[PDB]
């Protein structure tokens, strides 16, 4: 286990976003499901070229799984996955830029997917987050982080993936409506309904 | 005809985009499709929950219509449309905020799109752009600048669209390769291959 200093503007969005209130926060979702298609557009557009891109998983999917006994919202995408470089280095369109302005426009939460930093938004809603991803050119790694100004980065010896991404909100106690599948439904609909791959909510 | 100054940030913007050289010019075709595929998630949204917000018209898509005698290419949606007030405040989502700190991450120019100000890379190569636009709620206008500072809003007396927006893009002289069908097939492969909408090509 490796444990990582964030980003200057990185640990500063992420304790603005955990200390202060915000009422709209079903946009967290929004967001995720925002990344997963992105991560499947990409995966996708890579196998119109190279269709051996898909031997680690063909379908392209968005799976949401509510579970009220562990109180975690877990968002499951088949799309590109991510190396243990960008766990450790950040994706290169987030960055200070994006970050630093938005900040100063909070100082409504939802024009936080205009600059490229949604993911954050997980923080409106859990207190830790479990990003589980396995890229085709890497092993399959667990980031982590509970904010404090720090993530880890471990190898990922559990249940293989195959590629793509997995992120696991472990919910704040008063943010559990999010495993509730009539609420969840409402979001998709309100802010994802029109997203061009499956987006399948399972049952408990 | 009444005539504007822009807000101060986003003649900075227009500027910068207009004044420095950029190589990855081609991302403009990008932003005005994602615009449009916006335009077009945000009737249909409203068109779920009261079906009459469709009586200006039922179709939902995309058009691309290069000009080479006029050295114009057009972008046609069946979107949303905007209001006057729209085209004298500019959008809520294009504001100050998402403009200031694009311009310092820029002193890849791709990076506009995710500041929510990707209209404005239409100036990469356009000398003038006019967006005629349509809501529901309001009459067909014209809005139109050759940046310098300001634009133009006027009740427009042309062809009626019924709903949507046509930006007409009047190319600089060095730009023409974005008249050729080549060209625009290769760009929209590149990047706008999996918009929700059909976009189509109308070949001279
Ligand atoms: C399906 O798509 C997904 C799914 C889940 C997460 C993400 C995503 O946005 N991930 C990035 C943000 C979060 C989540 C995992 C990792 C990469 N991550 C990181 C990684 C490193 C950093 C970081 O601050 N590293 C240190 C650093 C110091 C100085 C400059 C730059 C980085 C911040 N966030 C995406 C795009
Ligand atoms: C299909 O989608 C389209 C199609 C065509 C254009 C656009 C778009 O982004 N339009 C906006 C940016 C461009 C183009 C039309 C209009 C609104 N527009 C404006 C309007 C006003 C201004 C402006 O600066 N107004 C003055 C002002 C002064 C002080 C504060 C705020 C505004 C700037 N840009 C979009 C979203």
């Amino acid at each position: 286990v490796e444990t990582f200093a964030f980003q200057a503007e990185i640990a500063q969005l992420m304790s603005l976003i955990i200390n202060t209130f915000y009422s709209n926060k079903e946009i967290f979702l929004r967001e995720l499901i925002s990344n997963s298609s992105d991560a499947l557009d990409k995966i996708r557009y890579e196998s119109l070229t190279d269709p051996s891109k898909l031997d680690s998983g063909k379908e392209l999917h968005i799976n949401l799984i509510p579970n009220k006994q562990d109180r975690t919202l877990t968002i499951v995408d088949t799309g590109i996955g991510m190396t243990k470089a960008d766990l450790i280095n950040n994706l290169g369109t987030i960055a200070k830029s994006g970050t630093k302005a938005f900040m100063e426009a909070l100082q409504d939460i939802s024009m936080i997917g205009q600059f490229g930093v949604g993911f954050y938004s997980a923080y409106l809603v859990a207190e830790k987050v479990t990003v589980i991803t396995k890229h085709n050119d890497d092993e399959q790694y667990a980031w982590e982080s509970s904010a404090g100004g720090s993530f880890t980065v471990r190898t990922d010896t559990g249940e293989p993936m195959g590629r793509g991404t997995k992120v696991i909100l472990h919910l704040k106690e008063d943010q559990t409506e999010y495993l509730e599948e009539r609420r969840i439904k409402e979001i998709v609909k309100k802010h994802s309904q029109f997203i061009g791959y499956p987006i399948t909510l399972f049952v408990e």
